[PDB]
């Protein structure tokens, strides 16, 4: 089991960390949400699907930068909604092919009344998402750590 971003930045068997750079709507009013889909940019696969079933959770999601200070959030994982920042681990998604399959995570962020300016800074860390992988074969229990960076400034009009 290993993962990589859409541009091929990889985390190998056993886990580790990688950076993910996301485009963000450049102007978000206080009545709109800022949506950060990560499923189009984070992918994983199973290295021995003939035998092993891999199980993958969102173990934790933490907010940084302007997302932490200027937005409130939820995260959807595999079609279910949770608070963001998270409070506990989600249920599992199965990975059962050597072909890359998306990691089904997206953030839904709402400006808080204080927002703001600049609401999110280009190049800044905005989230850290921990993917936890186990299987039905052995003791492997690995963290894949995704550091999410904003590509661009986001302005919240006032
Ligand atoms: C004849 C025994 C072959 C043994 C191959 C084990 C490969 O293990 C790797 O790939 C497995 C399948 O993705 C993962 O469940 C495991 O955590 C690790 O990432
Ligand atoms: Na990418």
């Amino acid at each position: 089991f290993a993962c990589k971003t859409a541009n091929g930045t990889a985390i190998p068997i056993g886990g580790g960390s990688a950076n993910v750079y996301v485009n963000l709507a450049p102007v978000v009013n206080v009545g709109q949400n800022l949506v950060v889909d990560l499923s189009t940019q984070i992918f994983c696969h199973n290295d021995y699907p003939e035998t092993i079933t891999d199980y993958v959770t969102l173990q934790r999601g933490s907010a940084y930068g302007g997302v932490l200070s200027n937005f409130s959030g939820t995260v959807k994982y595999s079609g279910s909604s949770y608070p963001f920042p998270t409070t506990s681990e989600t249920p599992r998604v199965v990975y059962n092919s050597r072909t890359d399959k998306p990691w089904p995570v997206a953030l839904y962020l709402t400006p808080v009344s204080s927002a703001g300016g600049v609401a999110i800074k280009a190049g800044s860390l905005i989230a850290v998402l921990i993917l936890r992988q186990t299987n039905n074969a052995n003791s492997d229990d690995f963290q894949f750590v995704w550091n999410i960076y904003a590509n661009n400034d986001v302005v919240v009009p006032t």
